[PDB]
């Protein structure tokens, strides 16, 4: 199925944004083709659910799962919070651009989340989560957002705009928010996406 919405996880630890803006402009000073596939300022994110939300009430439902993942995410935590290291470079067969989150214990925890994030909207009667493995990654750029460039000379990205970067850490964000976000509405005009509803983790109450 097609989704239209997705749970989301905003990247915006400071260091991250900046090594980020600076690895898209330093591949856009070597081809200027490129500007249309980078992903824009402000909309830094992981993919942590993707679902269909159809109308206002369904809408409205994704809403009220989303209150009902939290405290299901502080008992995965244990307390603690969730650190995401962001290194490195990979792609989806040149492709797709991204950042990588490092490996750790905080993949698996990461894992744990997004299938309790699938059944809780499940359970709500919503057609949430994908067959394929769930592989979390920071985009950067991705050539389907510039259709154009299929059509033009160029068809994946080329790994030495990238070569000065596959090793760099980029940061380290802690797990703070948790989004309910549009994939189709207009962006808000900070850049991110079209937020329905959110909630916060890691922080007292
Ligand atoms: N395992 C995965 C997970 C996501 N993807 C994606 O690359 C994506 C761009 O990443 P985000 O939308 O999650 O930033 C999607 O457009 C989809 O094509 C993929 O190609 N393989």
């Amino acid at each position: 199925y097609q989704p239209n919405y997705f749970l989301s996880i905003p990247i915006t630890n400071k260091k991250i944004t900046a090594g980020i803006k600076v690895l898209q402009n330093s591949i856009l000073r070597q081809d200027n083709r490129l500007t249309k596939a980078m992903v824009g300022d402000g909309s830094f994110h992981i993919t942590l659910l993707v679902m269909q939300l159809l109308n206002e009430d369904e809408v409205n439902i994704g809403t009220d799962a989303l209150l009902e993942l939290k405290p299901f995410v502080e008992e995965i935590l244990e307390g603690k919070h969730l650190t995401l290291p962001f290194h490195g470079i990979g792609t989806f067969q040149g492709q797709v651009g991204f950042v990588k989150l490092a490996d750790g214990d905080h993949v698996s925890a990461l894992l744990e989340i997004a299938e309790t994030a699938k059944r809780t909207f499940q359970e709500k009667g919503i057609l949430a989560g994908e067959s394929r493995t769930f592989k979390p990654h920071l985009t950067f750029m991705k050539l389907s957002k510039a259709p154009m460039l299929w059509k033009k000379g160029v068809r994946k990205i080329e790994p030495g705009l990238y070569e000065q970067f596959i090793d760099h850490r980029f940061g380290e964000e802690i797990l703070y928010q948790i989004d309910l976000c549009s994939m189709l509405k207009k962006k808000q005009s900070n850049g991110y996406y079209h937020c329905e509803s959110s909630i916060v983790i890691g922080e007292k109450d």
